[PDB]
């Protein structure tokens, strides 16, 4: 994963390094959470394989303007399947346009050099950019947790959308 | 729901009652979650309807023979929903075969006494009967949530059982 | 404030007293609080407020309370109901109804103030319904079950 | 301490209870602090003994119309000091006349049934009749905790009252 | 606001920008808060709201942030310094001074909001100064070193 | 386990049943706890351990609890005691003082573990007196009323 | 211990020293933290332990550390690594790896203890290597993303 | 106080600046303690004058060495009175000795430069150094905090060292 390089107009995603977690400790958690996509429509226990055989990687998103990391993509492989989520830092002025972007980029990354049967991405159902970089990626909604996520003065769902390979 | 009487050979369903939630106020939390059940598949908003229509209900789940409240069941309706989840006592000896009891027993009141396209049941993958008693009422797992639930030393999914109308 | 009784279809409120702040106390002895600052000791920031006590008609329990605290222009108050409390929205936004109007027909006040979670349906849709607007909004300052919600405060000008 | 019985016209004091305890357990913190008193004049080490000799004791104080317990003396004695403490509760309308109160009782007790070169009290700066209880017992402001104290609005200090035998 | 410029003596205040945000986003990097609820991501609620950064004239170094939600009639402020800031009181107190008299001079407001912790004299003397006066008091909400005060809201009605 | 007594002057220790539990709950529907992580839903972990109700014998109250969990060499306890309980210290320590030998004259195990705070003078004392020596300190793990203490565990190794 | 180095493929270990302790002191100024009790000021308790520091052989860097308190008879270990670290778990192990060998062939302990969290896979299976089977377990002492994990102690007896 | 400086053989004194609040963040903490000494001989209240009048200082101490901040000294004044603490780093290896001296050098600059008829200052009771350090600049020993400083295994006490004009 230190090859990776996926770039857009306004962004690109490369391997996340010690540097990046410190600057951004501020906003970044680097702990690990229990997976990198909360739900997902029920599928054979099998395509996820053994934890021990689990691999975990964070790839930063830097805006090519200035250089500066405005967020993370964290992303769990299982035997068959990718989970991920986005992580955008809270002082960008506009964080739905850049993940929109960060989407984009590495979902064909996710189907090509890889071999996978299952692709699950979390997204909140106010983003819209997002949701609609999802949708022309060839995901779909497969799950809906209401008002999972806070926002100001009221709460959204936390969608997760999927490929799956028909096989499955 | 005062006229709520679901009984079995072991447990029966009635309105939980202030006096209820105030001696089990050790382990029984009256704070409102976001909803009773966590994740569901994806289908049309319409289906929940408004959240000002929203009805939120609780069972207590009480041992016949020695008439303890055992656990609760909580219960959120939307315009043709019906979610639920379950919380049982913790100095239970066996809280598994109880709560798949009750299950048995709510089922079926929610399928005739309401008018509901979808049944939305939250229920941990370890929880053998329970599963079994969702299984035998016709509801499907639907959703998968890895390693939501803690566990002594280790975790579990917390699978989300549903039964949804064919017109929808 | 020994003489007000505020009667609505469900609750009434009258002064409280210090047998009802014996029991309203132990809406504390708790693992899952609401919010945070059970009551403390009761010069000069103890002169300016009062509790109104919350009681169902039904069984005169002491299901709430409602604190209002004086400025020389301004009221502003805070609802507190008791954990256990069946449809505690219905019955908090039953004790706004009441205690709103009684502050304007029975007083003279330029500023009425009141805290309201940002979940609290009916609680809102009173303070609505009385005139208030939202004035300020405080992100997350409620624990609920598994999330928290926002405190906002709202107010009418007269 | 069995056999504590100290009246005075509105409060008497007996050795606190379990029930007492758990009924007061919203307000009434049973774990142990690390003193009775916070800070005292420094004095010989030896006046207080080692801790494994250490005596805890819990006084209720009750109200005499209608039984109830309206707050805690707690005392910790040392080889030749006793240390003391109250505890009011939260719901009474007027703490610091109650308080007062059950100073005057302990004190002279304290004097009588116990050989002490050294008493000790936690009085905060505004408790008037509290303050005024301590001096009419010839009690001394030793220590001063400025502004130790939260209250509504503000901060006021902790004083620390003693009595301390000439030979020391 | 883009175009709003408040000099005092010693700060001045303009239109916040996302770089200031950048580097105000670690002044919460810390295992000792004042408060709670860094930031977070920024319809309904996220229209209402603007801020302004406070820069140090000596240095140019942002050194505080104030934030002004609005309703209809009202402006709520809140302040936020960083915690490594010499002198912070006087600074924020200054900040007042200077948007209080912006938000009168240059809007039409019925109603000007302000949070302000107990324990902050010189802020609270420059909000009583510009006729502001105590309205609301929440006990033990914000954090300090081995204690907590008490945030108290000040209003002016005009 | 279920015809194990272990009477001493003050205390017996006894299997303990879904009765006790029921009441042991509430040691934990409370402000001020000493620990973390009331009890929780009890393959493979659920496995190991074991309870003993603690019962004063003047009255049969249950008062306490005594934790063993297994491993296949070892043994390792853990006490809880009810909040309001007079003279937990010397209570515990006699349970202590009943449950060691009990673990070595009717086990045949390498290894005896118990979580002690440092603050409990007698319980120590006991562990000591049954041969054990301190092994692990926790720093600051136990809560107590304003301050905390250090969490030690104790082995002997036969 | 200042002429020791245990030297594996990626890492090795060495006394700690005063600058080492200067960096990792940050690795606490943080809202995050997987444990609580950055480290405090350094008889009879503060004579029985002693620091490694885990230094990552690319590039020198000190990415976490190794806390050795000795008994008598007994040694414990407790691993704390940077939170920025990439490979946290790998590296742990590998120190663990290191430690355990040298504990036996350079010391004579009839008992070693090490804390590692339920979630540590390759520290957990590095322990199981080098003997060390669990002996105690605390729920939920340790603080992840969302979540908590299991402390497990795990011992070896010689 | 921009012109402190207090020179000893390994430490000295300087008026803290923001530089120095940053780097010790880990460590320590910029937010304000209700005062610079818990507690202190009873005296009149008028030599502590009004709040609006206290002044408070920062002064950092730095290992001449190597120019490492190895801790700092918080100072209030009042009136006529001066409190103070210290908080050195926690990765010192002994913080007691530089403690030690930074006392030897603060005391003499606090009774010259000020007009001070009290001088308090927060010492441990197993802080050996720093006890000698003020019992030769002539403090004495006021105050007595009994177990309220937490250590390994174990608790001290908290001492406030007093020097008090005669005219008091």
């Amino acid at each position: 994963m230190q090859a990776v390089y996926l770039t857009g107009p306004t962004v690109y995603l490369r391997a996340m390094v010690e540097d990046d977690k410190h600057h951004a400790a501020a906003w970044f958690d680097s702990r690990f959470p229990v997976n990198a996509a909360r739900a997902e429509a029920f599928l054979k226990e099998k395509l996820q394989g053994d934890p021990w055989d689990a691999r975990w990687h964070l790839l930063a998103i830097v805006r090519r303007s200035d250089e500066a990391v405005v967020g993370s993509c964290r992303i769990e492989f299982g035997k068959q399947t990718a989970s991920l989520r986005f992580h955008m830092a809270p002082w960008l002025d506009d964080a739905d346009v850049l993940r929109a972007e960060a989407l984009e980029l590495v979902v064909p990354w996710l189907r090509d050099e890889h071999e996978l049967l299952v692709i699950t991405v979390e997204i909140a159902a106010d983003e819209q950019r997002t949701l609609a970089a999802a949708e022309a990626a060839g995901l779909k909604a497969a799950v809906r947790m209401r008002e999972a996520i806070a926002r100001a003065g009221h709460r959204v769902d936390l969608l997760i959308y999927q490929a799956v390979d028909p096989k499955v």
